[PDB]
């Protein structure tokens, strides 16, 4: 035995680097890390979206304040998605259709729905819903968000008060080299640009060396893989089988740019917008005079030319003209992302489409998880077992949400959008739906503090998905239980208090949007 | 088909009118509730152990303060269970056999451990444990209680002020009687005294009604069973299998009885004791003037006389005069709790032997599930599905759990002892014991705040056994893990700092000692 003494990261970008400056944090002063790194043509930064437990499971690890980070990596704020066009059919276009007096769009939220009685607001709009008692949407209804983000509202007055729970928009390239700044100066960690030739395997098939390029020779103790799609050390030198998960998940490539905007004449959206296409979705991150946007798309369904036409055309830009990245994904995880002394970290270990913003989220609860399964030089068989079984729910939960955007879309238009209706959910996510049609919560927040889930990471792990999430997308799209949940009808005194509720939701609703000001004046003031 | 409109509660007792008060609470005004009951020959109080969530999920869901209820049924206070003579051979006898240098004992306490930089105490504990930094027992090290639990102090200050969670000790028929009247006094259910002669069911297999003895006709649309052992509908109606668990538990009998206590010379323990024996374990559970105590054993260990000898031998009482109850357990769950119209509540549902207080638990436990999954008249059968696999799973963890104190009781001087440790764990526990040896925490709580805990039941359910409770039993009997947790080596100044969580402990432990009235002078004050 003995512990860990040498940690070897393959692969720089925002994966290498995270796990970079989290293990050299969390492990500071007991492990000796390097990270290794080929020089390669770099692309466009076409932007991330992410989640709130950025701050607070990842750069309040690092001991690293919000400021700090963002005005380094030119930073935006994000309050939602907001789902466009994934209930009528047409063509590829930034502008919501009409659908039943209003435009088409629903939003999907940070934060709680709040209980009353014991019983998440979703259930009382629901009950007023199919009682004809209301013809509200359900994001309006429930949350005081999608009113101000109709107003492009900064979540933060100019006071610095936070009155929402947000997120953030960057050019990962620029975390990534703000990471690397910090991981190499401040945590010790040795950082190689040079390109891996040879891996060396021992007798047990563990890595016991990886040779360079340039003839260099570097062992470890522990080799993390933040190789990419590569997997240089997990699929390739392990051997470990990646599992495709395109049974449910149609989408397998993208084209993708950066557009440049007029945040004076326009104001910035404090939202990612997933805008609904022929033969898959467009993303659009807004950052500082700039948008990243992305066609995520299904090369069975459509070309990489017909794909670029219609990326273009929806935001004239000239196909010949334009700084493209083309784009193929494999989509799904490996077996194991543990094996032997390989761990595999990103997009080496799993990925999905960019639909509900985990790219990044997975990088840091990987290591999250990493750090408390622990190995020394044992290797004890039961913590990688642990730590496989974590990866392996993280990730197939997010599959099936996602799955679970195109599934219950009521589109019919395109071979696209009926094809989805023929894949099958996975058992888990069947059970979810049976559920939620019988109008139970799926996954209700054990409290709804927003404060208790996103500043405890072991909480909103274990309830990574939670009934507000399956709530904004299922009903988003149309998809509402087959009968109001049984128990209100026993509770008359509840259904007629929960009026005051709603009430407090309307009156945030309007407060909010005549005191916020725009998030173009907040990031102005911020940055 | 419309909401249910009638519900028929068969049997009182605890269950019984548990059932119809958190019912009748529940529905109030919207359902009319009738509880069926046959007087039958009553039973000596052989007493009751409880747990903190008592209070929180059933009496305050009720709206009945502490004060009232508690004065009512005559309790005391439980701070712990006390597990007595685990480790050493011999006799069964009230008196702890010498360990080690000390009496035979160890504590499992309620609330959580604290964590100390994300890592729950037990681990720093162990880590100095194994490198030979401490001997000091795990309970006595990250606990305040056995301290003040050994001297019988009360969990309340004079002034009423609570130091520790508390749960109590009582004589269930009282409690019952307690129930009967507030639910038909202040709930309007309706009690009628009959016994049920035939069940009806429908061509759908659902109960229609039950004819009594009498020859009156009870229609409902939901019929709960709280028969008891017999099952009278779920097993003898629904014909629903019972599953016998004796490959995974021995006892299934006891003899029980209660022994006048002189409160004044003794004073009162602040715990229930489980006393190793011979072929089982017997409870103590202290309550006013009295205590109330029983033999569970196997009766493929000891017969019925053997056990009735060794129980009044022990306490010194005459077995051919003494007042007893024998009774022969049904230990198990039903294949499904809920089917069709029928819901078991109770020990018609489950049982498994009061080793961990576990028994009002389920009742109100399950009730709390029933409301959750509450059906309109269309009984739709996800709703059923999903309240069988909260009842199961929480059935199965207990029985695992329980199992796990004879498993690993390091005892081999009788029949009964070596059994034991030829039965196999389950899947689920073998997997948690495999954790738990690669120094793991099993079911960490999500916070270490013991007010959130037990204060909110779906944070306490999710987590019920967590790993406070594991480390109290598994640690108690001398199962440890084989190394410290190898995080613990890259956390230097962490377990340099978690010295002082350590003295944190000593001085409540010594200023709570010296403090703290007797339990028996607070229930003067009190009573
Ligand atoms: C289309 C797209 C959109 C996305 N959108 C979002 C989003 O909105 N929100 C979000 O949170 N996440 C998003 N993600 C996910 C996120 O971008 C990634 O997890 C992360 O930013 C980059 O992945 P990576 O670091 O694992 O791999 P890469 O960036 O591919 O890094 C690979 C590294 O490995 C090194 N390497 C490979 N082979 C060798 C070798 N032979 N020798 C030496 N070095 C080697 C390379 O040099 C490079 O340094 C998106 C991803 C994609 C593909
Ligand atoms: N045949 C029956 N009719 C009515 N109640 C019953 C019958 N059998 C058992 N019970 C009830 O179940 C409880 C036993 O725990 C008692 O209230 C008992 O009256
Ligand atoms: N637990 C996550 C769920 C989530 C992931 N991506 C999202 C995008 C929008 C809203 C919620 C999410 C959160 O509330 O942050
Ligand atoms: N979650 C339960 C666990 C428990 C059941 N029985 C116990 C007896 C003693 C201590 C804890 C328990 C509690 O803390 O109440
Ligand atoms: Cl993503």
């Amino acid at each position: 035995s003995g512990k860990i003494d040498k940690i070897l990261i393959v692969g720089g970008g925002t994966a290498g680097w995270m796990a970079a400056s989290y293990l050299g944090k969390a492990l500071q002063g007991t492990a000796d890390i390097t990270l290794l790194q080929a020089p390669d043509i770099p692309t466009l930064g076409v932007g991330e979206a992410t989640i709130p437990n950025l701050q607070t499971a990842f750069f309040d690890f690092l001991g690293i304040p919000e400021d700090e980070w963002m005005r380094e990596c030119n930073a935006s704020y994000k309050v939602a998605i907001k789902f466009i066009n994934w209930r009528t059919a047409g063509e590829g276009t930034s502008e919501a259709r009409e659908l039943d007096g209003g435009p088409d769009h629903f939003y999907h939220s940070f934060g709680l729905l709040k209980y009353h009685e014991q019983i998440p607001l979703s259930h009382y709009w629901f009950d007023r819903s199919y009682r004809g008692k209301t013809v509200e949407p359900f994001d309006y209804a429930c949350y005081k968000e999608p009113v101000i983000l109709d107003a492009n509202r900064s979540p933060r007055r100019l006071d610095g008060s936070k009155v929402t729970n947000y997120a953030w928009h960057f050019d990962a390239h620029l975390v990534a080299d703000f990471l690397r700044r910090f991981a190499t100066e401040k945590l010790g960690v040795r950082h190689v640009e040079d390109r891996v030739e040879h891996v060396q395997r021992d007798a047990n098939g563990n890595i016991e060396s990886v040779r360079t390029a340039t003839g260099r020779v570097f062992d470890a103790d522990l080799f993390v893989d933040c190789s990419g799609f590569r997997g240089l050390l997990i699929n390739k030198a392990m051997e470990e089988p990646f599992l495709d998960m395109s049974d449910h998940l149609l989408n397998d490539s993208a084209v993708a740019t950066q557009v440049p905007h007029d945040d004076d004449a326009n104001g910035v959206e404090p939202f990612t917008s997933a805008i609904a296409m022929k033969s898959g979705w467009t993303w659009k991150i807004p950052m500082l005079g700039r948008f990243g946007t992305g066609y995520v798309y299904s090369s069975r369904f459509a070309t990489e030319d017909e794909a670029v036409r219609e990326f273009c055309e929806m935001w004239h830009l000239d196909p010949e003209t334009q700084p493209l990245n083309r784009i193929r994904f494999r989509v799904g995880r490996n077996r194991r992302a543990w094996v032997g002394n390989c761990v595999s970290i990103g997009t080496s270990s799993c990925f999905v489409e960019p639909l509900e913003s985990t790219g990044i989220y997975f990088v840091y609860a990987a290591l999250y998880q990493l750090v408390k399964h622990f190995p020394d030089k044992s290797l004890n068989p039961v913590l990688t077992a642990r730590f496989n079984r974590e990866i392996e729910t993280m990730f197939d939960d997010t599959r099936d949400f996602i799955q679970a955007h195109f599934y219950f879309s009521p589109r019919t238009d395109t071979p696209f959008w009926r094809a989805n209706k023929e894949l099958r959910l996975a058992d888990g996510m069947q059970e979810k739906i049976d559920m939620y049609r019988a109008g139970m919560a799926i996954n209700a927040p054990a409290s709804d503090d927003a404060q208790l889930y996103y500043g405890n990471f072991e909480e909103e792990f274990r309830n990574f998905w939670n009934n507000s999430n399956y709530y904004c997308v299922l009903a988003g799209l149309g998809l509402v239980p087959d009968a109001p949940s049984p128990r209100l009808a026993h509770m008359p005194q509840a259904t007629e208090s929960v009026d005051e509720v709603f009430g407090a939701v309307k009156d945030r609703q309007r407060n909010l949007l005549e005191t916020l000001p725009s998030l173009h004046e907040f990031l102005r003031q911020q940055h």
